[PDB]
């Protein structure tokens, strides 16, 4: 049988040898990249953990699958009951399904796995960060195979921050299991220490000692994640199935630094993506330039198992259709895929800053539906040494070392248009430039067509109201906003 | 031998003889008022159907029970799994529970009823608006009583709008069951027609021909609701249990007109409230001046059945405690209750305009957490003839007959302070008046203390961030908000 393994880092970026970062040591991801197609232009559709995971596992944008924000405690979003997720369709077609690590989506009836070791039924630390334990669970999973195909989803909790939840293990949990007093030992992990001066400060991160100490800790933890990818792959090799298994490696959202996680800017939505098919070796070790979305993974995995997406409606007779496509053709030839979309509504339930985006190659358009209010900041990020330092400096009147200032981080234009080929840092908004008005109209039109097609309840916001029974279906509010 | 009946109108206001509206015919609500304490100053804590129903049935504000907006389809809010609602606690203590009508809350595990006829398992029209059907189901319920006390919740769908959902029955479904072609017959209902010139136009509603035709249809439907209250009470009398039954009549939110439903203004949150205890006749037919909240119903009903509220946490070890109180002492003496709170986060999921409020007697303070954006407008209200007419006129530059203009309806101050004893229409904002600063501080403070005490996730918004492990727990964002 064909099997499939999805490896997902949490808040992972491009800190790998495979993405040309020579400061970090990620031998196992580098070895995987040599047996993979590597995508330079992959994007998540949403820069929020639960919406991202839900969109990845359904192939529907968050506005359509119902996970409008975080899933846990107080935030409490869940996808619609009638949604047919990837693991549900795979089970119905006879594929054995497993998840180890952070799930962070619900309800269980929409995202059922036959074998499930997650934060719901055990320690996130043990099933998300202790790579020895993850190794042992992957082994248990493989040893209980029954000649059905399998789909195994390994959702690492590394390299997510711990400053909010678990401060004594350090800002990225880099001290958990490192064998120092009070930390325990993860016997399969060799900790890699980084000096703050050795890290690459990305362009959107302030270059200060506090941010550098933050990145050094992240690097150690990306290291633990990389070793975990090694262990997992080694278990599939020991069980003799690796050579029958599609391996995909990605991350759910951008790194938890300014302009990253929670933004539809490039740093918040750009994701590493490796795809390794044992049946398509032609392109192993090559780099694709095609513009692809995490919305493509569900149709890629259904394609691999030859399972159709069924025609159904979640509500009324609004039939659901996937807007992503299978990546499997890209394994044989380089395609001209150019367009990716973004949709975000909430992160935390108190953070209502809906954003819609479309990218056409190096051009990116963001629409900020709630732009008159300041951009909200999540609680986990707020206590980061990086945010603290930026805030402390901004208020004390000192230089921040940052490529923006807070005021403009908080108060954004309704429309932001950027050309990354000329302006890769996305600091020159072109939506106000009359030379770019025909492009701006072309992009707004594509984004709107996608919004309708995916049944976006925010399609008419903020200037209008959706009224499905009349033509035109967006009706004006005359609320002093552009229409 | 105590039982309890809760009668809840949907979007009902003060269109009754009991509230001295002389234009409408509500004989059955009037008769009930004669055997009740009537509250002049009762308020819902939230002006949205599912949040209101959830808060009423739990005694927790919406920000604490998890029903942050509407429950149905795309909006999809549910209360937290570990919440102990009124019907759950009543069942655990041995009280048989029933619901007939519009439930509009979830999940079923948090709001379980032994006998249940709702939108979940049948037509909302039949179990919410067809009073004959409702009469027959209350009869079935009573005929199947056993050893036990009962709690029966009858949640009428009248007088809610039908313009959005069910247009062919008229703007308030006033033609459904009226015996005309295509409409069917509700044999127990006598339809009452109103001329648009006979209705009372409330102060917050434009006095125009379109709005008057809108109110005339509402009146016919308030009439059907009143007749349904009559039938329900008559079934309890026929079964011989009315005299053992606490009857409460209220509504979930203000009327679906401008400044009403979805606002924390007086018109959106003020509710009719009748309480009739067969064991406390001293104040039957009287009017209380005490300021009370629909957050008080759950503790009132638990008090009636002598059931404690248990000590539990929904999350971690943040123990839940009710902030409302029992209304039963008010049946014996007039109390000095002065303070009522309001909390709204969403209505529709696309309508994020969180509002927090506190009222101290005739003073009201509203805090609009998202004030720099325009106030959103729900889809059902937008197609009302009343909103259409106001929008069309505003757009065409014609006089609106309205006490506000749209611009100021859309763009509100962060803090709105009003004194209804001098300014009942709430059009003179006093929050910027330095003479009123000490009162403004006193009220902000009370509202903040309630927010913490009820575990409000928005307690630090919009200028700060909640960080539970540091002191102070609200941490500043320096985002140009004061
Ligand atoms: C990570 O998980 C592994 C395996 O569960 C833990 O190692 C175990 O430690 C216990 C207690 O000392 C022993 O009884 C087991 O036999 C150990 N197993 C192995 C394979 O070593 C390890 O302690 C965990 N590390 C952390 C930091 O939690
Ligand atoms: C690993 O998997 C590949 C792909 O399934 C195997 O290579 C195929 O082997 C078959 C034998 O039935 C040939 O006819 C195919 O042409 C091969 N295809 C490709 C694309 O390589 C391979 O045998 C497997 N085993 C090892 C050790 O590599
Ligand atoms: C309102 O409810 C009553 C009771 O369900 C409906 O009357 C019943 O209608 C069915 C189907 O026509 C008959 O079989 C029953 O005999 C009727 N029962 C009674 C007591 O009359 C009535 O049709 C419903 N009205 C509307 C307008 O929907
Ligand atoms: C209706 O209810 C009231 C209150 O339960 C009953 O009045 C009580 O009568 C009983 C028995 O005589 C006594 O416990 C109390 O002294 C009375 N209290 C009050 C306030 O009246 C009355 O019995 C009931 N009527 C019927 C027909 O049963
Ligand atoms: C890394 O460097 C090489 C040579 O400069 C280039 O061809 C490759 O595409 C780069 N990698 C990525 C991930 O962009
Ligand atoms: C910033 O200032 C706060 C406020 O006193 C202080 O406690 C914190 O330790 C500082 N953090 C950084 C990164 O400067
Ligand atoms: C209505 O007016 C009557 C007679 O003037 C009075 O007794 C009663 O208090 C009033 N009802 C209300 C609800 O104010
Ligand atoms: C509002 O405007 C539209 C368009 O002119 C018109 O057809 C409709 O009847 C108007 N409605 C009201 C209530 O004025
Ligand atoms: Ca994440
Ligand atoms: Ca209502
Ligand atoms: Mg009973
Ligand atoms: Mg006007």
């Amino acid at each position: 049988p064909r099997n499939a393994l999805l490896l997902l880092a949490d808040d992972g970026g491009f800190e790998s040898g495979a993405y040309n970062n020579s400061a970090i040591a990620t031998p196992h991801l580098d070895a995987l990249a040599r047996r993979s197609l590597l995508f330079r232009n992959a994007f998540t559709s949403v820069s929020s953990s639960s919406p991202s995971r839900a969109s990845l596992l359904t192939g529907l944008p968050q506005h359509q699958n119902g996970m409008y924000g975080l899933h846990q405690d107080v935030h409490h979003f869940n996808s619609f009951d009638k949604v047919r997720s990837l693991p549900l369709l795979l089970s119905q077609a006879g594929v054995r399904t497993g998840i180890i690590g952070k799930k962070h989506v619900g309800p269980e009836t929409v995202y059922p796995f036959d074998f499930a070791y997650t934060e719901e039924n055990g320690s996130v630390l043990q099933v998300g960060r202790n790579i020895t334990r993850i190794k042992l669970l992957v082994r248990k999973f493989l040893q209980t195979q029954d000649d059905r195909p399998f789909f195994l989803y390994v959702a690492f909790h590394d390299p997510h921050r711990c400053g909010h939840s678990q401060p004594q293990y350090g800002t990225f949990c880099e001290k958990f299991g490192n064998g120092e007093s009070g930390m325990g030992r993860i016997p399969d992990w060799t900790p890699q220490a980084y000096d703050p001066l050795d890290v690459l400060v990305p362009y959107f991160v302030p270059n200060t000692p506090a941010a550098r100490a933050d990145l050094a800790a992240q690097y150690t933890t990306v290291g633990r994640m990389d070793q975990g990818v090694g262990l997992v792959l080694q278990e599939l090799r020991d069980a003799g199935v690796l050579n029958d298994t599609l391996v995909i490696f990605t991350s759910d959202n951008g790194i938890p630094f300014p302009s990253g996680r929670t933004n539809l800017y490039w740093p918040g939505t750009a994701e590493p993506l490796l795809v390794s098919s044992p049946e398509h070796p032609k392109r192993w070790g090559q780099v694709s330039e095609a513009y692809v979305s995490l919305l493509d993974l569900t149709p890629t995995i259904l394609d691999w198992f030859s399972i159709p997406y069924p025609s159904y409606a979640i509500f009324g007779s609004k039939t659901i259709h996937l807007t992503g496509r299978s990546l499997l053709p890209a394994l044989e030839a380089e395609p001209l895929w150019a367009t990716v979309f973004g949709s975000q509504s909430h992160h935390e339930v108190t953070m209502s800053y809906p954003m819609r985006s479309v990218q056409h190659r190096h051009f990116r358009l963001v629409h900020n539906l709630n732009f008159k209010m300041p951009f909200p900041i999540d609680q986990d990020f707020y206590v980061s040494p990086t945010f603290q330092d930026l805030l402390n400096r901004t208020t004390a009147g000192q230089p921040t070392g940052w490529y923006k200032d807070l005021r403009h981080y908080y108060y954004r234009a309704r429309w932001e248009l950027y050309d990354r080929s000329r302006d890769p840092h996305e600091t020159q908004n072109l939506a106000t430039d009359p030379r770019f008005a025909q492009l701006l109209e072309m992009l707004r039109d594509q984004l709107a067509k996608w919004q309708w097609e995916t049944h976006d309840p925010w399609v008419c916001a903020p200037d209008g109201v959706l009224e499905e029974k009349l033509s035109p279906q967006c009706q004006p509010l005359h609320n002093e906003l552009r229409s």
